């Protein structure tokens, strides 16, 4: 790949310490820099760090990279998302593109940054630290419920120069199938997607990547294809399958027990459903480049049932980009031969130096010496 393209990589690593017990990462002495160089990646998110604060002195200190890590406040060994940004050298063509101007924890904006000695401020209340887009995320969202929604280390956001915002997510799965857990999962998804729409409307170019824990389509679900008695007869016959079984492909998304699938599809401009597609604002890079013909493009397999060897899985890991970035996409694929987890990695290469793409709306933090702050002028 080219020096002018940024390579994005997402990987649910099912515990970052365990991840380093798999080949080839077991030869790398737990060095994330070696891992990112192995992938030739520039912007990387890992989900399910399953780490703890004391271990951040390892995972948040990466030579040649900025580290942005969100973990639960107290619960150890659970969830956790990291996003790492390569620091380019002065003569690298990406020197300015990769400059990080803002970074933020959570989806709601209510989490805080230490401000003084005994002082913390929420992203929502500091325009020079928060990325913005906080309007009407949910009609009932108060601080207490927002902090609950953002308490499990599930989202990091980084803003680069030129208005690109990278949102790295590990969305809830409701593994227990509890009713409270389903409500939490749906609220998380809805807030996430409204935040995306707000930032898009303000003019940010968005990259939303990570483990969304939602199948967008029947062809991404080995279990439901079997349940519907639909066999994979042609490995590149995805479009024919979706045509001949369109009634089932629709049923899959609008299943009343799984409304998260329909909610997810509404953000996808390439959704199988025309109404969803008309209102969507994000492109599924992997589907765009691999096309809807490619079947069995799975990124997770149920490990307890040992189903990865038969490639019987689902696709719940994504790199989604603003419609305005679609022409930038040079490559997008999954990496199912790479070990490390019960998921496999997903990557996409974007040529964002392309001068034909509209520029994003930037908001570079204003230095505090600017007169409005230095002399506390009225706003
Ligand atoms: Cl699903
Ligand atoms: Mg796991």
């Amino acid at each position: 790949k080219s020096e002018n393209t940024i390579r994005f990589l997402t990987f649910n690593v099912n515990g970052i310490r365990t991840f380093f017990h798999y080949q080839p990462f077991s030869q790398m002495n737990q060095s994330l820099r070696s891992v990112f160089d192995f992938f030739r990646a520039d912007i990387i998110t890992f989900q399910e760090l399953k780490t703890e604060k004391l271990s951040i002195s390892k995972w948040g200190r990466v030579d040649g990279f900025y580290s942005f890590i969100s973990i639960p406040q107290t619960r150890k060994g659970y969830s956790g998302v990291g996003c790492w940004i390569r620091i380019p050298e002065k003569n690298h063509p990406l020197y300015h593109a990769l400059q990080v101007v803002k970074a933020e924890e959570g989806i709601t904006g209510y989490l805080t940054i230490k401000n003084g000695k005994h002082s913390a401020i929420s992203y929502r209340n500091d325009v020079n630290q928060g990325i913005g887009g906080y309007d009407s995320l949910d009609p009932d969202l108060d601080e207490k419920s927002a902090l609950e929604l953002d308490s499990e280390g599930r989202c990091v956001m980084v803003e680069l120069a030129c208005g690109i915002v990278i949102i790295s997510v590990y969305c809830p799965a409701n593994s227990n199938s509890s009713e409270e857990g389903e409500m939490f999962r749906l609220r998380f998804l809805k807030v996430l997607l409204r935040r995306v729409r707000n930032l898009d409307k303000i003019g940010k170019k968005i990259v939303l990547m990570g483990d969304v824990n939602v199948c967008r389509d029947l062809i991404d679900s080995a279990d439901t294809l079997e349940q519907f008695s639909i066999p994979i007869t042609d490995p590149m016959g995805g479009t024919k399958l979706e045509a001949q079984y369109r009634d089932k492909a629709i049923q899959f998304i609008i299943n009343p027990d799984t409304p998260h699938r329909r909610i997810f599809n509404q953000i996808l401009a390439d959704s199988l459903l025309p109404d969803a597609s008309k209102r969507g604002i994000l492109i599924d890079t992997t589907r765009l480049i691999q096309t809807r013909n490619r079947l069995k493009m799975y990124t997770v397999w149920n490990m307890l049932k040992n189903l990865r060897p038969s490639n019987y899985g689902s696709r719940i890991d994504f790199i989604l980009v603003s419609l305005k970035l679609e022409r930038c996409i040079k490559a997008a694929d999954i990496l199912p031969d790479i070990l490390g987890s019960d998921h496999c990695p997903v990557y996409s290469d974007l040529d964002i130096l392309d001068d034909r793409i509209e520029p994003g709306t930037t908001q570079v933090p204003i230095p505090k010496f600017e007169a409005r702050y230095k002399y506390n002028l009225r706003n």
